[PDB]
């Protein structure tokens, strides 16, 4: 599809999340990007907002490249979004990333991104912060991100 | 005596939400609570943070207690818990609430605390922002609070 596909058959949709995606329109047509690490673990995050951010059609919604074999990995995929906001943040998690191999049981990578309000940007500071992977299921790649759409 | 329990067996268990765990520990004799709502549905919601929450022993780290009828019910087991971080913030996340009736597929309640950094306050604000209650699955009751321990 075109863009974010949310839990549940469509008309039974939550309206909170629906709506929460609708008010991040304008950033679509962004891309955002950030280098870590060091050999042999320097990647390069490639994160968008309901869009193709991958060169293999897959639905990646972020995904992690090895700079030292240019290995692309899909993190998540934004045809399995879920969405929420609090007072002044929202999180954005693409579930069904590619599997891990000898990590977390095997399970897909998820992308988790936090949100946070920052009246002086659109979007801007994109970071990867850090990799739970020592967890027998429910690992993930956590990520944050400013933005004046967070800011209720 | 009892206490958080995080996902995997004892020795395979996240160093990462260990440590989480101990950061914590101030915070563990300390009751929150936040009455809110409109009748009929007027809720008083009390959190624990590792510690009975409930006045049946159900094990609960948040319940929900219904103030018309007195009737408590159990938004989130602290013997299943996830717990993680960000630059300044904490979420800690309690599942195997009582099942819904009538919605979500009747999966079990489940809560999710933001935590906030504020440098001035051990531990304080806690309030109930919402009840996303209208999707098929993945529902959960969303609260926030503020505390010194989630300064990085
Ligand atoms: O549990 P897994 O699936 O074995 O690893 C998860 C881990 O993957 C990514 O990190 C890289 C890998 O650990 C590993 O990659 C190998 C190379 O791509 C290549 O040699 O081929 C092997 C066979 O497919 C790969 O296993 O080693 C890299 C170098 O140390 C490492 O960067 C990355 O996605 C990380 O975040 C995941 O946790
Ligand atoms: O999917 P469910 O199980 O139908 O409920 C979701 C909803 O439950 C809770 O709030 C209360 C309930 O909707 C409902 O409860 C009944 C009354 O308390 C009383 O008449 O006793 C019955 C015994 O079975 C209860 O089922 O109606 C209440 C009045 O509007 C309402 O407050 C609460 O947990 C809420 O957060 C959940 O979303
Ligand atoms: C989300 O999109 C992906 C991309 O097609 C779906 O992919 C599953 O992809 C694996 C290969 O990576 C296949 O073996 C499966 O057969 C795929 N699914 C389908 C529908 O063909 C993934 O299933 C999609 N997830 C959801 C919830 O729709
Ligand atoms: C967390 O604690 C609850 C409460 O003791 C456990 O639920 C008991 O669960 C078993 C199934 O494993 C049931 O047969 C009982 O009837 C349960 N009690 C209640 C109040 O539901 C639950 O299993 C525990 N979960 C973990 C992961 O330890
Ligand atoms: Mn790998
Ligand atoms: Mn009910």
């Amino acid at each position: 599809e075109k863009t974010c596909d949310l839990v549940g058959e469509k008309g039974k949709e939550s309206e909170k999340e629906l709506a929460l995606l609708k008010r991040l329109t304008p950033l679509f047509q962004k891309s955002f990007e950030s280098t870590v690490g060091q050999s042999p673990d320097m990647y390069s995050y490639v994160f968008r907002v309901c869009r193709e951010a991958g060169q293999h059609s897959s639905g990646a919604g972020l995904v992690q490249i090895q700079k030292s074999n240019g290995k692309e990995t899909v993190v998540g995929r934004f045809n399995e979004t879920q969405i929420f906001q609090g007072s002044n943040w929202i999180m954005l998690i693409y579930k069904g990333g590619d599997e891990y191999d000898n990590h977390c049981g095997r399970e897909q990578r998820r992308a988790v991104v936090m949100i946070s309000c920052n009246r002086h940007t659109l979007a801007d500071n994109f970071n990867p912060v850090s990799e739970e992977r020592g967890k027998v299921q429910d690992c993930f790649y956590l990520f944050e991100m400013d933005s004046s759409l967070a800011c209720s």
